[PDB]
């Protein structure tokens, strides 16, 4: 049910091994380790959770998008990005995170389909 | 030496009234209350926070653009837009974090100047 | 040699139906067509051209963004959305030119491959 | 009544001396010289037109951002950002054409006040 896809702005590439960590909001409104992962050679990281887990609630995507520029030589601003929203049953659906990074600039956006 | 400002990609206008909190990482690594306050009508808020009481540190702005959306009548994506960087880490600079707010989409730019 | 992709910073979703032209600079400096077509349900564009066909010289990709809002019943700001670039011979290459959509901003990506 | 601001993703900061051509379509649907300039030090670029001479029409905002990031030791990927919109339709408006500039991705966004 969910997936993150992440560009490289500077390159023009797929951002490839970028260390992704989702977090699901708890009852105490702590964040609680999900699922996490790193992304592909295509940018892409699949596989974080199945229908059964990924339940309504809120949840968190980190992307480690310091480590990522710092590995490249390129002084970045962001310590990561984070992205928040709840997930929502109306029907099936099935949640893209995309993320487009520059040094001092990002872009995110869901793209949500049945 | 902190601003914040907001664009709307629907309207083509400032972002107006959107609740801003800033936060500051405390030596317990708990997000501290550092300054708040509101866009006003050109989409900016000034006076968050001054050269003295702006130390180093690890900061999270956090744009409350679920509130933002819903007020227009709009079911948004996102819970917020949360910015996080460190901030003076080789002296005081200048931080304006832009943002611009579409539903299922945002973007953010930080400009540092010196 | 070349895809397009786009996405729906208001739903959330791919940008369907939306009418892409190709063009390929001319000795006289005018664009002379070279291909086009319509996204499809996933907002997608392939087979516009062949590696024979898609030599090194200047390509300008149009997306008539403004149809598109139209349809949706959405005020837009641009007439269309142009992307414009030289093509390269580096190696064995594949362009995707990704856009992401709003009434009255866009951005666009380019996604180099080997 | 027309402006332009633009701004260095890479950097984060103003993206300074990017050269900027104005044309608006003439009768015979050919693009007319209607003015041009260069971004200041605060990446804007101020005076471009009068409200008297800024009359109903398309106009096309070209930004040479290629000689930009080639001046800066960058080889990029688009020829230049161009942005086409219809302008004074229902009357004079104030428009602001901003630019966030990366190697491989641009963004551009218009902000239109009555
Ligand atoms: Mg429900
Ligand atoms: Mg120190
Ligand atoms: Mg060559
Ligand atoms: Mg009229």
């Amino acid at each position: 049910p969910l997936m993150v896809k992440v560009l490289d702005a500077v390159r023009g590439s797929p951002a490839i091994n970028v260390a992704v960590h989702v977090f699901r909001k708890a009852a105490d409104d702590t964040w609680e380790p999900f699922a996490s992962g790193k992304t592909s050679e295509s940018g892409e990281l699949h596989g974080l959770t199945t229908e059964e887990e990924f339940v309504e609630g809120i949840y968190k995507v980190e992307l480690d998008t310091k480590s990522y520029w710092k590995a490249l030589g390129i002084s970045p601003f962001h310590e990561h990005a984070e992205v928040v929203f709840t997930a929502n049953d109306s029907g099936p659906r099935r949640y893209t995170i995309a993320a487009l990074l520059s040094p001092y600039s990002y872009s995110t956006t869901a793209v949500v389909t049945n």
